[PDB]
């Protein structure tokens, strides 16, 4: 099922040496390819995650799980072949126009000096991109495992099932990075500030779980939300959109039909108090003729479906298989991490808005040095001003991530000592 799954995408554009594991720990065909390890991390994930949650064991999560990582595997390998190819023709439109500086005593030897510190940036960048591609399968991997069984997790077992996850990477020979993080690699700073102003909690959780129940395009999001701050914030992100409803009220069956009719976007109430009248609508058993789905007894032809429910405590069967299971409730985890997060913004502001200033002009310093080399090469298809503005913006980039490196010392010695503080508190 995962071959015939993950045979129709490209998987097989990295170098792989095959790793010495016991016989017993393979299931499909001896390592062979990158389809095989792939397909072994993944169901020996699938059994440690059985193992770890502790009944019969719905499959349901390996579809998907396989169908979130061909999403993120086509969508992450198309930017990165987009970004090789401009790279590539960036180096040769740069070797083109180098020969013709050279065919054509300070103006050469200050145009030999910029065609060396290019060739250099080029190496660097060749080094960079081969490297951000052995890594592009281990970042898939890791972001559609978290997609789709992480949701139900706090923050403490979460990060013991990523830390199991690499260790199975490991194991298998399957290169992947040592500082991941969701938030940075695929949320840009844009839709940051737009879920802060939405009326978001300034912890990463709840970002985290936001992120991933509007980045489910294949299942409902199910939110499990005791304060019911999710549908006032879900309000506003959706304006006018929102057509709020619950199984208690009457009318649900002409509110979804009027929906659907006009394709808005419906969050519902009550979660504990399914009824199976729209089963059909949430495992989108539609009919292709026009789409349309059977809805109570009567057919009906840009849709959201969510599901809130304020219930900590019953989730009904089949429906947690064809929804997203995702959690609001405080634990001991989420009461450490914040406990540490307002320590640190109450106790010096300065280096955190520093550290955050930081990164985000180091953000843009690259956006702007992205956009200043496509316009250069556009151009090309003057010179020395702009490549001193690329080496300026690589020298400060380069000075940030320094001083990023030498303050984290002192963030390790404050959680060092803070730990003790945190488990107090718990």
């Amino acid at each position: 099922v995962a071959n015939n799954m993950v045979d129709v995408v490209p998987m097989e554009f990295t170098d792989f040496i095959v790793p010495e594991v016991n016989k017993e720990l393979v299931f499909t065909e001896p390592i062979q390819t990158i389809r095989d390890a792939v397909v072994n991390i993944l169901i020996h994930f699938d059994r440690n995650f059985y193992q770890k949650m502790k009944n019969p064991r719905s499959p349901g999560y390996f579809i998907d799980g396989l169908r979130a990582l061909v999403k993120l595997v086509t969508a992450k390998y198309q930017d990165l072949q987009e970004n090789q190819r401009f790279v590539n023709v960036g180096l040769e439109k740069l070797n083109e126009s180098v020969l013709k500086v050279n065919e054509l005593l300070d103006r050469s030897i200050s145009l030999v000096k910029s065609l060396t510190f290019e060739k250099e940036r080029w190496l660097n960048t060749t080094k960079q991109f081969s490297k951000t591609s052995q890594e592009l399968i281990g970042n898939c991997i890791i972001s559609s495992i978290y997609e789709t069984y992480f949701g139900h997790l706090n923050e403490r077992e979460r990060g013991d099932m990523l830390v199991i996850l690499k260790r199975l990477l490991g194991k298998f020979a399957v290169k992947y990075d040592v500082n991941y993080r969701f938030i940075d690699y695929l949320v840009t700073l844009d839709e940051k500030m737009k879920w802060l102003e939405c009326g978001l909690d300034k912890n990463d959780y709840f970002l985290e779980n936001m992120s991933i129940v509007m980045n489910s395009q294949d299942a409902v999001p199910f939110l499990l939300d005791p304060s019911s701050h999710m549908i006032t914030v879900i309000s506003n992100y959706y304006g006018n959109k929102t057509v709020l409803l619950s199984f208690l009220e009457e009318g649900f069956v002409k509110r979804l039909e009027n929906a659907v009719r006009f394709g808005s976007v419906v969050i519902i109430q009550d979660g504990e108090f399914f009824d199976p009248i729209i089963s059909r609508l949430i495992s989108r058993e539609f009919n292709h003729a026009r789409v349309t789905v059977e809805i109570g007894d009567h057919e009906v032809d840009d849709f959201k479906l969510f599901i809130h429910s304020c219930d900590p405590s019953d989730i009904p069967i089949f429906l947690r298989s064809r929804v997203r299971l995702v959690h609001f409730v405080t634990n001991k985890e989420s009461i450490e991490t914040r406990i540490f997060d307002i320590t640190l913004t109450e106790e010096n502001a300065e280096m955190q808005r520093k550290r955050e200033d930081l990164i985000k002009l180091n953000t843009e310093y690259r956006l702007k040095l992205k956009n200043l080399e496509k316009r250069l090469l556009e151009e090309l298809n003057e010179l020395m001003v702009t490549l001193n503005n690329l080496k300026k913006e690589a020298m400060n980039i380069e000075k940030k991530l320094s001083e990023s490196e030498e303050f984290f010392p002192q963030f390790d010695n404050l959680v060092e000592e803070y730990s003790i503080i945190g488990k107090h508190s718990v």
